[PDB]
């Protein structure tokens, strides 16, 4: 654990972008994380207030697609960033809640083997 190997960005992308599809495909659990949570379209000015770090599957496609991450920790960081925001802001009884924990179901499944095979 003290020796870190190197990834190129295009194998990470071709190695985690499934599991990023994988979220994707739920639907309508994705509808609200495919784009980022804008607080002025829907009226919750305090939204940044309390999520000091957003993150939506559109800016990690982006951040694969562009070779922003170094190691996959930094993908599975970044998506369970996503989760936790929304666990944060959203009452318990919110689709976005709701929604945001069947997506937490699915991504601990399609993420395991894969971690296993990057290392
Ligand atoms: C509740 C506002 C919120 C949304 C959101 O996407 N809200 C709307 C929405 C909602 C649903 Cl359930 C389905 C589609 C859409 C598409 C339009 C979108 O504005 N996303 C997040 C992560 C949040 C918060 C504050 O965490």
């Amino acid at each position: 654990s003290m020796r870190k190997k190197i990834f190129k960005p295009e194998e990470l992308r071709q190695a985690l972008m499934p599991t990023l599809e994988a979220l994707y495909r739920q639907d309508p659990e994705s509808l609200p994380f495919r784009q980022p949570v804008d607080p002025q379209l829907l009226g919750i000015p305090d939204y940044f207030d309390i999520v000091k770090n957003p993150m939506d599957l559109s800016t990690i496609k982006r951040k694969l697609d562009t070779g922003q991450y170094q190691e996959p920790w930094q993908y599975v960081d970044d998506v369970w960033l996503m989760f936790n925001n929304a666990w944060l802001y959203n009452r318990k009884t919110s689709r976005v809640y709701k929604f945001c924990s069947k997506l937490a179901e699915v991504f601990e499944q399609e993420i395991d083997p894969v971690m296993q095979s990057l290392g």
